[PDB]
């Protein structure tokens, strides 16, 4: 037979495989406009009806965020210098760092950034209106491709850290309880268990208060967040989640007790030995119209108090002891108000069985008060807006609401609002939510906060500085002050009096506070792990070290470098004074390893650069004044010479005596098998020879990766008595030229260019072979490793190759150093979790992977499932379809009353310590015959993860073996049997976990040729 | 002094420098409330104040792309099979392949197939409803991040084009014109000059029709593209581009004669001889309403078709004669209608000097059938909405409207409007604009069509598949026909017709046509250009060809990568019957080297594979085949054997006399400073090639390893055993990475075990470009064979410059599939064309010089705006607002200038490289660190007005550099100080294209020694 040609089986396989095309394509207009419909994904234009949404509590948000769409977000930001969404972020979230972590997959560091500013660190990324806060500012808004999602972002770190199950632990910084001063035990009370308070208690307890009672109103916890918000935004085990934390570090929760005048008042407080009092009990009441009047929920009138309350008590499980139905609210609802609870009755109103849903507000389209982000959800759910209309009555017959009658507003010369009696609307309704606002208006409760001064909007009255009131042992924050119009300006209200609380509190002991105010960071057992680690005979408090490179030009940055917490550093290499040198310019370039992709994140970066300019008299008195300085911050002295005997032991002398605590060889230097003297065994161990005899502290090579086999290198440093090797300098390389042919770097008027090399995250597979080769050969031999390190979860590779310090370079270039906390924490994460059993399925910091679309987990219902819907064109309106009937099947077969303890997984093993970890690795290493043939895999794909693309299907095609079926209607892949196992399909598919490669079980027959 | 301290004032300049935080920061909620201001970047929902649009035309699309952002994007696209979007484009443009082409930065390729299918392929670009159209197909819906911005692409594309100047040619498939039948002399009239018969003019001159007249009413041609479309959405220059495309194939247009009676008829023109009729007159009347008689343009009334045009005449250069006037717009403007039309001339109104808009629509908003884009721009610009109105009277007083009457609408159950005369609106008004549509009425124009059928609806009939009336001789499409809605279903229209014109035309003279529709593709001179090559006594018809890795697999995909236009193909390597081997699975997994990016360009691999599992039988008789089939088409057999003599002359006799055309040597086989594969031994190599040589007689090349101290001693010791080239080069041998349990990945049996792989892709394109360019200046001469990270025609051409002189390609097809060979071709065949063209020496290959942007829109070129230190944010965009609006007033009350360039092609001046011309010119740049000027120093200098105000190249002069960089603390604008070295990073790091550039140092220079 013809051997090169596809029999027809293959041939049909190979139907929807791409093809260079030699002519233009007809297809008419009319058979486009047929066929537009079968693959359509977004909204159609001419669609009018509501998809219907009873019962449907589901996430709804635009901006949740899974992992592979977090990570793929947080590459993106710039990580920005003084960074202006920080700026615009009410409680001042180091949103730089905090994303930076993310993009790291350190999630625990990402989670503890956010909660150390923000104890309601997730319910803010939920609902955050980040489009005028964070968002609003950011830098990236200035690109086509937009701004950052930083409350998904926010959302998806946090979601994560909930799902550690790790409690956050009382301050560390603090003595002892039994040593703590007494004005620390002083009896604090808050009003009102909300965004505000729970801030306030939760600021409080980390600056070391004992007796912290938060009073509230009502059986449940949380305020807003529980009470209105609606779960298909917000859900409940959110607000559980971050109580629980407070409750962590003590604070007490009363339940069933309210600030009024024949309960808990100032005076009752005062009489049982309260200091201070935070009073943060909201806007408790509606506001309401006289048009209203006298009007029962069962004829169909509510407020917006009286209707979203009934919405969450249904909805959320858990909320109240009492499981409680859905308010039954059927044709059409009018909504009144244009605030952003109007667009939350309006959406829930529609869960609650609404035929139609009209927002009808007095001002026009430009007055809406309401953020984007609000306003898009009623309106992609297909509520109908009417503006310009002032209610005026509401008209009942037979005991119910029929209709409301309006008058048209309009703007006049001054600007200022006036009603047009003669212009009228008489608009149907069956139901009226109103949505005009709350306000606090009870009596008792106001008599309850005497002698308090209040303002004119007839609210308390604080310093909006120190957040007390007129009475100086009482403080309130959050809606009740009116300022705050969001839960992260409520928790930051919190916030704000939590430090002057203490102030208050502690000059009434006849103890003063700090002139600086300085509120203590969030923490959890993470925080306690130890990674240090020796090597070498030295002691390194972190294995995080800076390279020998442009990060260490100047030893004024180091000290910055040791002063943000990194373990270790090289100084840039220096040589004597014969040996100086001068660098060109333009000498360093970005990496094109990975396409035309700017700013963060660079693979790789190529360098000209020489040895340090700076001479050796500088480096030595630099490196003692940095040892004086910082004892326990490891200084190497990076040192090159010619290939000469005695500079080599001059110079290694030189540097012993400033007090390095160790030396680096760096053997690039040229000499009389490569042109360099680290290319050669014989010369490497000579050099070493020489400079074992120089000195007595310990020295590391530093070998170059341009070598046939580096062991070769390691093993005649070892030989020349060196203490260790540094693996590896940087890869020869030119990174490329322009479409003229000039290189870059161009240098001169010449445009001359010379190798260089290549460093950062596009050599960490080479380095990663040169330290594991180096650990296999030379068991124990300390190695320091260097070659694409940006991450905790990168660096813990090179630990398990075999490594025990780690030298970073280019993740600096990429950024700054604050990497360095990154890093710490990130490694504490990864070593804590090994002794969490019930973690086990994670890789790391990551969660296994479950099924979702957009990071939304898919509905697992067995009408959904193994049937070939995918997510677009009649298929999606199938899904649909089976999702709404599930969720009316839902509201009968009915269940709330198995919610979860939340209790925190207990390490049920040892917490490794770095030397535990270092070579764990090198037992999976050796050669191809130690690797079974006999255990062969197949891919298979999760459909309900597939987003249709077909790569898959073309790298098995073009590079593979023809093992995919792609379906033409459904664009679906299925792997068939002739599958090799060679996994290019689950390497090129974009959906993380999508594609698993799993054991084959029908025979395999490797392909031979045969006809 | 401490030396390693910061004197005070690079303190101060350090001053914003990201630090390491210890406490959470205390910032109250009033002093966040003032300082959010300070920052705003995106809209601020508390405006209820349009700024100033009077006389500003400029782009308003959200959807342009500059080339930073444009790459960005199509880099995301993956790319997919038979993909949805080009399903749901009424013209079937092949996005994936355009798409492709712009990610590979070749502009003229993704054009060039762009117009193939859409002649108003930059019109539509900027037009295109797209959500309703291909993006709302995108699988990347299926992502948080979203659909591909496939019109901002396709513009982006088009406009690179059009900057070109490149004329289209008469399709070279045809005979020359002298001996074309005399069928294609038929006269063709085309009625009306719009995108319907400017698409079939077109297509009926690219099948060799050399006698097409369009006949043109009006004194200007575009159809609604120039009369309606406004300029901030359609530059006049579009429409005059695509015209002139056109008429370089020898359409004529003739003005001024109209189809109506006494004028143009079906009857004049066939009593004259013409053949064939295409009618595309469009809708040439507005939609009119009863209760609007009589009122006149003086009185403040005007239709969309009164009125677009007068603001298009105004507004448009190169429109008319007429230096328009603006139409004085001052006051209320009432915009009736919510179709697409009505939200063009809310947004036009501004541009004639409205105070305010209203759009004012007669049902509901979920009524509403224009596009979201077209909405979100008129709500932007803060246009009112007022729905369920009416229109019932206009007031007139004192011989201008104030006012117009209308009554409220509402539906019923049954869904059936009702107007409710007891509910009233009286809404003040200066100028009213009716937008309900347009219309065919014009008896005579009617009548000029005799005797075509029409419909019910008063338009002519036409069989939707074919675009004939009921008169064979007569087609009509576009607008006319009533089926299309947008400019690209009317190019489609005229498309369609096309084709069946041609089948009726050849049938009148007897000649046949084939039963497959062939519209030719659209051609300009770069596809005449000559891209092959000779080497080693070899013809390439183009240097790109398919490496031995898993590509060529099966000799099956070989015969498609030939039918796809591969110029050779390697086999995968095979051996003897007695070297059989067996793979492993796992095997092949995607890079970690650029992070965690999943999906499309992937920027490495590494695999663990071995050499074919396919017999030496299947590859030979494969070989014989594929170079039966396919003569001009080169085949490589590469070959192995263990180091044995009598192995390497058999293995290579048996490759000879299949037919190979050369042999490659895997020089990959263990035997034994020189490691352990023969590759890495100079000797075992000169002997291996010298076994060959005595062996074979045809050409062979031997595969060097890049894994070697020095590959010029392996590749001298290759030519002096008789080899006639090397491929330069094999894998790099790497560890991709190990999984936070340590375990690796490939993992191997369920002891999880792996061996060292081989890493593929742009992750080593550094490495392969040393390797090509170090043989070529060791080896003047020596043919090279480059593989290593080739995935374009640019990096092709970089490899070409670099000494070799044809290009093996494996993971780029990997990475998609194997019809990226005609991305190459026409990338490769641009970028020889453009080194002819004077006029663009300044481009980088097919890159313009980058003017000054912001999110790819050109700043204006004010002097007041010029460096006076206005960022895009804050108060400081107010001020930039309040500037460009203020001269947009200034050159309205001077209103000269009407001078639109007329368009002429630039000419090559000097003759196109060959590929042989071209190669080695790179190395003349290359030279040691000893010829590097260090005279000659740079420093970088930054465009404040490209700036987004990010910090990073301050944060990496801070932590990577010489603290060089001022970053002010209110704008964000950052200074390069007179410390700057020239070094390069900032640049290397900034997130925008040219932002930074380096310029020759002009002040003193002394290195910093630090002493
Ligand atoms: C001195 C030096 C400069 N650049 C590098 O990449 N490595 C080195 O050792
Ligand atoms: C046989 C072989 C497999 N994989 C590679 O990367 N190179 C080779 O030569
Ligand atoms: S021509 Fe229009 S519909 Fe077709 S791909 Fe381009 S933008 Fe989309």
């Amino acid at each position: 037979p013809v051997l090169s040609k596809d029999v027809a089986d293959i041939e049909s396989i190979l139907a929807l495989n791409p093809r260079t095309q030699s002519h233009a394509a007809l297809h008419s207009t009319l058979a486009k406009k047929l066929d537009k419909k079968h693959w359509k994904r977004n909204p159609d234009k001419n669609c009018f009806h509501c998809e219907k949404l009873e019962n449907n509590f589901d996430d709804i948000k635009h901006t949740t965020l899974g992992e592979r769409g977090a990570l793929r977000e947080a590459m993106r930001c710039l990580k920005c210098a003084d960074a202006p969404c920080q700026k615009s972020c009410p409680t001042h979230l180091d949103i730089k760092s905090f994303i930076t972590s993310i993009s790291n997959k350190n999630y625990y560091g990402a989670a503890k950034m956010i909660f150390s500013d923000n104890p309601l660190g997730l319910t803010c990324g939920m609902v955050c209106p980040t489009s005028d806060l964070c968002v609003g500012g950011c830098n990236l808004y200035a690109t086509e491709e937009g701004s950052i999602n930083i409350g998904g972002l926010q959302q998806f770190a946090s979601e994560v850290f909930k799902a550690m199950n790790i409690p956050q632990i009382r301050n560390p910084c603090l003595p002892s309880q039994e040593k703590m001063p007494e004005a620390y035990s002083a009896k604090i009370a808050l009003l009102g268990a909300g965004p505000a308070s729970i801030s306030c208690a939760s600021f409080l307890a980390r600056l070391g208060y004992s007796d912290i009672t938060i009073f509230e109103k009502q059986e449940y916890v949380g305020g807003l967040s529980t009470s209105e918000i609606p779960q298909f935004r917000l859900p409940y085990d959110v607000v559980n989640f971050e109580i629980e934390l407070m409750k962590d570090l003590g604070v007490k929760i009363i339940c069933g007790k309210s600030l009024s005048e024949n309960e808990i008042t100032l005076n009752t407080l005062k009489e049982e030995g309260y200091k201070a009092a935070f009073i943060g009990i909201g806007l408790p009441e509606p506001k309401t119209d006289d048009i209203f009047q006298g009007l029962t929920q069962d004829q169909g009138f509510y407020t917006s108090k009286d209707f979203l309350p009934l919405v969450a008590k249904s909805s959320k499980a858990g909320m109240c002891a009492c499981h409680s139905p859905l308010p039954s609210i059927r044709g059409a609802v009018i909504v009144l108000g244009a605030g952003d609870t109007a667009f939350d009755c309006a959406t829930s109103a529609l869960r609650c069985g609404a035929r139609r849903v009209f927002l009808v507000f007095r001002k026009g389209f430009v007055n809406i008060r309401a953020v984007p982000e609000e306003v898009e959800l009623a309106k992609e759910e297909k509520c109908e807006f009417l503006p310009f209309l002032s209610p005026r009555k509401v008209i009942v017959k037979g005991g119910r609401i029929v209709a409301v009658q309006f008058v048209r507003t309009e703007q006049d010369e001054t600007g200022k609002w006036n009603e047009d009696e003669d212009q009228i609307v008489h608009l149907k309704a069956d139901v009226v939510i109103s949505a005009f606002g709350s306000v606090l208006r009870d009596p008792k409760v106001k008599e309850a906060l005497s002698p308090i001064k209040f303002n004119r909007w007839d609210l308390p009255e604080v310093d909006p500085e120190t957040m007390q009131t007129s009475e100086p042992w009482v403080f309130a924050g959050g809606d009740i002050v009116g300022m705050a119009n969001t839960t992260v300006e409520s928790v930051n209200d919190g916030k704000q009096a939590s430090w002057y609380i203490h102030k208050y509190i502690q000059a009434q002991y006849g103890a003063s506070v700090s002139a600086k105010p300085e509120l203590p960071l969030f923490y959890t057992p993470v925080d306690l792990v130890d990674i240090s680690v020796e090597m070498a005979g030295l002691k390194f408090i972190n294995p995080f070290g800076l390279a020998s490179a442009a990060p260490t030009t100047s030893s004024s940055m180091i000290r910055r470098a040791f002063e943000a917490g990194w373990g270790f550093a090289l100084t840039k290499t220096f040589s004597l004074d014969k040996d100086i040198v001068t660098n060109v310019s333009p000498r360093i370039v970005r990496g094109t390893t990975s396409g035309p992709m700017y700013g963060p994140g660079q693979s790789s970066f190529l360098n000209i650069e020489l040895i340090s300019e700076k001479t050796a008299a500088y480096w030595c008195q630099s490196v003692t004044e940095l040892k004086a300085d910082f004892p326990d911050n490891i200084v190497i002295a990076s040192i090159m010479c010619s290939y000469n005997k005695n500079d080599w032991m001059e110079l290694s002398r030189k540097a012993e005596a400033s007090g390095a605590d160790a030396l680096e060889l760096n053997l690039s230097s040229p000499h009389g098998m490569g042109l360099a003297c680290g290319q050669d065994p014989e010369l490497v161990r000579n050099i070493c020879r020489w400079v074992r005899q120089a000195v007595q502290i310990p020295f590391f090579a530093k070998l170059t990766p341009n070598v046939t086999d580096i062991v070769s290198i390691a093993r005649a440093a070892k030989e020349g008595g060196a203490d260790g090797v540094t693996a590896t300098n940087t890869v020869s390389g030119l990174m490329g030229l322009k479409a003229d042919g000039t290189p870059w770097p161009a240098v001169g008027a010449g445009k001359r260019t010379t190798y260089g090399g290549v460093s950062g995250t596009a050599i960490r597979p080479i380095a990663l072979r040169a330290v594991t080769t180096i650990a296999r050969a030379l068991p124990g031999f300390p190695i320091l490793a260097t070659g694409g390190i940006d991450s905790a979860e990168s660096g813990l590779q090179f630990l398990h190759s075999g490594a025990s310090v780690l030298q970073v370079c280019s993740a600096v270039q990429n950024q700054d150093f604050t990497v360095i906390q990154d890093y710490c924490t990130g490694l504490k994460a990864l070593l804590y979790l090994k002794s969490i059993e019930e973690l086990q399925g994670w890789d790391g910091q990551s969660p296994g992977t479950e099924s979702h679309q957009k990071g939304k987990p898919v509905p697992r219902i067995a009408e959904l499932m193994g049937k070939k819907l995918p997510n677009f064109g009649p298929y999606l309106e199938q899904r649909k379809k089976i999702i709404a009937e599930e969720k009316m099947r839902l509201k009968e077969q009915n269940a709330a009353f198995p919610p979860l303890e939340r209790k925190p997984f207990i390490p049920k093993k040892p917490i490794p310590a770095i030397k535990d970890v270092i070579g764990k690795a090198l037992q999976y290493l050796g050669t191809f015959g130690e690797l079974s043939n006999i255990e062969q895999v197949v891919a298979v794909i999760d459909e309900e993860m597939c987003i249709n693309c077909g790569k898959c299907y073309m790298t098995c095609n073009d590079s593979g073996y023809q093992a995919i079926q792609f379906d033409p209607e459904t664009h679906l892949p299925t792997v068939t049997d002739t599958c090799t196992g060679c996994t290019l399909c689950l390497s090129v598919c974009p959906i993380i976990d999508c594609i698993r490669m799993v054991s084959r079980t029908t025979p395999y027959e490797p392909k031979r040729g045969l006809p």
